């Protein structure tokens, strides 16, 4: 049940100039589209929805963990920190800390949440305890994301995002109103409209979380999708480019999801 269905992949990153990563499952029938899927790609913001994920995992045995109030310094305030910006004089709760993290890619968010689980490690560990034994978080805002060739330092591969995600969102790894409430973040996703929704038709559901290195051509998103009347799919396409002022492409991330779904079988645009 993988690749019942060849797609011209090889022909999308080519033209691209450089490599694609996808993994899509049907949770339904758990019939597979993959490409590259085992390679590691950089995680990019990306790693910012499984910092939420294990927040809220956190948030299951310490209860009022999402109402505690965080107060930060200017010092805090990394570049790309739409929301933790406007909140520097007042401070921020961790659930609001979250949403801008998943939400808004929020570099401040991330790096106070990453603090609150023990740095990277901590994360990787979160990460190990669902049976994720790919991801590696290594740095912090904003030096993971330098997406050099062949470092594994901040990586995973496009399988183990999906398998994680779908363990996150669908299956048992959070109690169920934190699952619920982990969807509901990625659902409120305000900065992946030209990627994997790009290929999602207007009235199906869809969150994700992207990630965009500036790098090697580096970007990337991860989605659950529910089609209406069939099961939910799951997916992640990561891309990286040879050189380091090669720029990424969110056509070609939306056009990886569409080839995706259309090796999947899912009717869509």
């Amino acid at each position: 049940l993988t690749n019942l269905v060849a797609e011209p992949f090889a022909k999308l990153e080519q033209d691209f100039g450089g490599s694609i990563g996808v993994y899509a499952m049907d949770t339904g029938s758990g019939a597979t589209v993959s490409y590259r899927a085992e390679e590691r790609f950089p995680l990019c913001s990306s790693f910012k929805g499984f910092l939420a994920a294990a927040v809220l995992a956190r948030s299951q045995q310490q209860a009022g963990l999402l109402d505690t109030p965080i107060r930060y310094g200017k010092n805090a305030l990394v570049p790309w920190s739409p929301i933790s910006e406007k909140y520097l004089t007042t401070g921020m709760t961790v659930a609001e800390l979250s949403a801008a993290a998943v939400q808004y890619s929020d570099n401040a968010a991330a790096n106070l949440l990453l603090k609150e689980l023990g740095g990277p490690a901590g994360l990787t560990a979160f990460m190990r305890s669902i049976g994720d034994t790919t991801f590696r978080l290594d740095r912090w805002e904003l030096e993971l994301a330098s997406a050099i060739p062949g470092d594994a330092r901040d990586t995973s591969s496009p399988r183990a995002v999906t398998e994680s995600l779908q363990k996150l969102t669908l299956g048992s790894a959070l109690a169920a109103p934190q699952r619920q409430q982990f969807v509901d973040w990625l659902k409120g996703n305000t900065t992946g409209n030209h990627r994997i929704r790009a290929a999602v038709p207007a009235d199906w559901a869809v969150g994700d979380k992207t990630g965009t290195c500036g790098v090697y051509g580096t970007a990337n998103d991860y989605a659950v999708v529910w089609p209406t009347g069939r099961a939910p799919i799951v997916l992640a396409v990561y891309t990286r480019a040879p050189n380091k002022d090669d720029k990424h492409s969110e056509a070609v991330i939306a056009a990886a999801a569409r080839l995706a779904l259309e090796g999947l079988g899912v009717n869509g645009q």
